[PDB]
């Protein structure tokens, strides 16, 4: 159609099933207006939960002639979601993994229809996958890639009628990452080792230690895997 999307979301947008998409933290309703414009779904709902992005969004849908095909919600997280809802994906992107886990636990019972999800965690995914675990969902692909030099994760999950348990390893790593280690996987905890040798040249080994045996189990983690 018209809206040119990112690298990072255009990726996103490739897991979208057809139907409905409800964006949650919307970027101005951009995802949402592409997946339309682009005949990936059709309808949307963009979740703002301050006033600045949610007058962004209704602008932007205004502008795209979506009025009748994206709803504009102002609210935190899922309560955007609405019992009358048929929902086909969430997606949640542009957020720390912490943030998203958060978001999917204090929002669980608005996943009773069992929709996909779609992910993008900038860091800290590992808190996302416990979540997702706890949910009983399901990874069942990952992409791993870098735009303007950070390195984005993107997570895809369905809904398990049985609690899918992950390793340590595949949590804090990825369960299909693990198992395709490209260049991206290799750069990014690389560099996580880079950042956690880098704190212990700023800690003293005297007055730390709880820290600095949480930063040494990871740089052991990490090492191994490497
Ligand atoms: C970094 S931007 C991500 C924008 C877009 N999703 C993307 O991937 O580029 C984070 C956006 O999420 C919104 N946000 C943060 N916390 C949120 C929450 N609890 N519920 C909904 N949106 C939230 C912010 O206000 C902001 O609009």
């Amino acid at each position: 159609g018209m809206i040119s999307l990112n690298n990072r979301l255009t990726t996103v947008s490739r897991f979208l099933k057809q139907g409905t998409i409800a964006d949650i933290g919307s970027d101005h309703a951009y995802l949402p207006i592409y997946a339309i414009q682009n005949h990936l779904c059709e309808c949307g709902i963009a979740g703002e939960v301050i006033q600045g992005p949610f007058q962004a969004a209704v602008k932007n849908v205004a502008a795209n002639q979506l009025v009748d095909r994206i709803d504009v919600r102002l609210g935190d997280g899922l309560s955007v979601i609405q019992p009358e809802d048929v929902i086909d994906n969430i997606t949640i992107c542009g957020m720390g993994g912490p943030l998203i886990a958060k978001i999917l636990k204090d929002g669980q019972d608005k996943l009773s229809q069992h929709p996909r999800l779609i992910l993008q965690s900038n860091i800290q995914t590992e808190n996302l996958r416990q979540t997702l675990q706890q949910l009983n969902y399901e990874i069942i692909d990952e992409i791993i890639m870098e735009e303007k030099g950070h390195i984005y994760e993107i997570v895809v999950a369905e809904y398990s009628t049985e609690l899918i348990e992950l390793s340590s390893d595949e949590l804090k790593f990825g369960p299909k990452l693990l198992n395709n280690k490209n260049e991206y996987f290799i750069k990014k905890w690389q560099r996580e080792l880079e950042a956690l040798y880098h704190i212990k040249s700023k800690l003293n080994t005297e007055q730390h230690h709880q820290r600095l045996a949480q930063i040494n189990d990871e740089i052991a983690v990490i090492e191994r895997v490497l």
